[PDB]
């Protein structure tokens, strides 16, 4: 087909990027993260007990208000790094960027207050492959592709730094307004995962010396590595570990070295301004780093993950026809 389509994103505090989709007839609207690190669509459900406080604070999908709903009921549990959601399968028409698609998705009935009370978004639209879909449920982008409307079998992510357009996902191509220079492509190394070979992580190559893996994860806020790798990285930066993050004396933030990720021959460099939440310059304040430990079990990991920290600097094209990821300088 001839169409490309776009989804406008909201940037909450540089940590959460999400857009709007519609589900059902008439459309019920949900804030959703578009997540290349997972493959299932889910939203919180009206059948979620309100003893889950996360279900009191998010928009709930009521299948009883949709005339296009089709029951399935297969129970599924989706295990993420920071928490788990559980529910049952449903089918309805989903509207994303003005493209309409019949889509199987999860109605979440069990949604833990931590971490999900911290989510601005209601749910997740997985942009991954059918291979990592729980229940082998056909992902939304595979269903969009089956319509033959998209110009290209690709989608692209722009995450703005400004917290104005928060971001943009192009379905069926890319947007030249939000990148510059050439794309550099790295082909995927594992079946059904948006994952690439990484050849080194430099700090001012201290880590990933004999190669490692990098997941390009649009649904993650930060750059992550294994607890071991990050502990080494953070010793090199002089950062202190806390419960859920690494921090430095805010005055030390602008003195911190460049972090470089060796991907497909090129070096992808983040400066301190790219990975330090510089909320103060005080020696008596602590400043959080957009880099945390996240141990990912096999078969996906151990692996680094490149989240919004990375994507903010590098406009990312996800190419399904040629199984590759393209990076260009974001503008
Ligand atoms: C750019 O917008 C950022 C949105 C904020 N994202 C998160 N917010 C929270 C808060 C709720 C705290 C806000 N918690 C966690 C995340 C999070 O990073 N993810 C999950 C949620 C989208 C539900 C990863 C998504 N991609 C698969 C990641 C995985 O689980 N794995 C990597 C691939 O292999 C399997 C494991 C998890
Ligand atoms: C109750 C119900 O509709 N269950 C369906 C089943 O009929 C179907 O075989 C399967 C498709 O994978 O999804 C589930």
């Amino acid at each position: 087909g001839n169409t490309t389509s776009s989804v406008i994103l909201t940037n909450y505090m540089d940590t959460q990027y999400y857009g709007e989709i519609g589900i059902g007839t008439p459309p019920q609207t949900f804030k959703v993260v578009f997540d290349t690190g997972s493959s299932n669509v889910w939203v919180p459900s009206s059948k979620c007990s309100r003893l889950y406080t996360a279900c009191v604070y998010h928009k709930l999908f009521d299948a009883s208000d949709s005339s296009s709903y089709k029951h399935n009921g297969t129970e599924l549990t989706l295990r993420y790094s920071t928490g788990t959601v559980s529910g049952f399968l449903s089918q309805d028409i989903i509207t994303v960027g003005g493209i309409t698609v019949t889509q199987m998705f999860g109605e979440v009935t069990e949604m833990p207050a931590l971490p999900f009370m911290l989510a601005e978004f209601d749910g997740v639209v997985g942009m991954g492959f059918i291979e990592q879909a729980i229940g082998r449920v056909t992902p939304i982008f595979d269903n969009i592709i089956s319509q033959g409307v998209l110009k290209e079998d690709v989608f692209s992510f722009y995450y703005n730094r400004d917290s104005s357009l928060g971001g943009q996902i192009v379905l069926g191509g890319s947007d030249p307004q939000h990148y510059e220079g050439n794309f550099h492509y790295i082909n995927l190394i594992k079946t059904g995962v948006w994952q690439i070979q990484m050849k080194g992580v430099s700090v001012g190559t201290l880590l990933c010396e004999d190669g490692c893996l990098a997941l390009v994860d649009t649904g993650a806020s930060y750059i992550s590595g294994s607890t071991s790798s990050i502990e080494k990285l953070m010793e090199a930066l002089g950062a202190k570990k806390r419960l859920f993050d690494y921090v430095v004396k805010c005055n030390e933030g602008p003195t911190l070295p460049d972090i470089s990720f060796h991907l497909g021959g090129k070096e992808y460099t983040l400066t301190s301004a790219d990975y330090v939440f510089q909320e103060s310059y005080s020696s008596k304040k602590l400043c959080t780093l957009a880099i945390h430990a996240m141990d990912i079990p096999p078969p996906t990991g151990p692996t680094w993950a490149l989240g919004a920290t990375f994507i903010r600097k590098f406009y990312t094209e996800f190419d399904r026809r040629n199984n590759r990821i393209g990076f260009a300088l974001a503008r």
